[PDB]
């Protein structure tokens, strides 16, 4: 068996500027009260008002290649 | 079995300026009350106001590979 | 067998400028009452305000690769 | 001119028990941001997350009287 | 003029048990940014996360008597 | 004129107990920058995290008069 693929490709961006960006993600109010449960099995739990994930990359760019 | 891939590929990024930003993620109030519970098996808890991430790379450019 | 891939790729970036960022992750109040809780097995518990990671790297890239 | 009014009046309360209070006021976030203001007159200026006033008197009765 | 005004008032309280009691103020984060103000008479400033103020009197009874 | 107010009244209270109280201001992050700023009178400033005040007095009682 041949596997001789070729890759000559290519991903790019130009950016004159990145910048003026204002983010406020906003919190707010969690209450969480249990009484009388019961777990025969494993839990996982998160609890929390904010869960933020922020990107700004100059670039930011992905390339993902996979063979089998 | 000829296994001979090739990869000349680029992933590429310019940027003129990355700046001035402003990121200001708000907590938020949180309560957790629990009483009688009972867990038979393994637990992960997680609790709080605020979970953050923040990425402000120049670059931030990500080529991923796999070969099986 | 022949296993022979080649890899001469490239992951490249330019920042004129990086700065002027300002960050400002807000804590917030939090509270757990546990009482009369049981555990059969392992627990793993984080309980916190804020919880929070930042990366402002001049390149920021990445090239991961996986052979089998 | 005679004036000669007569008060005899009482204000009065019986508390069997005053307590279990819980008082968690919550803070938030907080930004003021001024540029090129002009005042050609006195100012007074507060600025803050939580301004709080808590009051848990075992009596608390007020009586006010004014002659004139 | 006679002026001769009879006061035998009385403000009272019975309080058995004053407690426990859980105050918890959250502070909060404050920022303030001016750049070229111009003030041409007199300021008062403040600023700060909290200000609070808090009374647990056994009493705390207020009796105000004015004649003119 | 005659002036000969009477005054025999009583401000009074009974706390059987005052106590097993829990106060905790949380302080928070305070920031302030001026940078031009021109004052042609008198200024006032107070800049802090906290600024607290708490009385737990067993009466606390208070009467006040004023005659004219």
């Amino acid at each position: 068996i041949v596997y001789k693929p070729v890759d000559l490709s290519k991903v790019t961006s130009k950016c004159g500027s990145l910048g003026n960006i204002h983010h406020k993600p906003g919190g707010g109010q969690v209450e969480v009260k249990s009484e009388k449960l019961d777990f025969k099995d494993r839990v996982q739990s998160k609890i929390g008002s904010l869960d933020n994930i922020t990107h700004v990359p100059g670039g930011g760019n992905k390339k993902i290649e996979t063979h089998k």
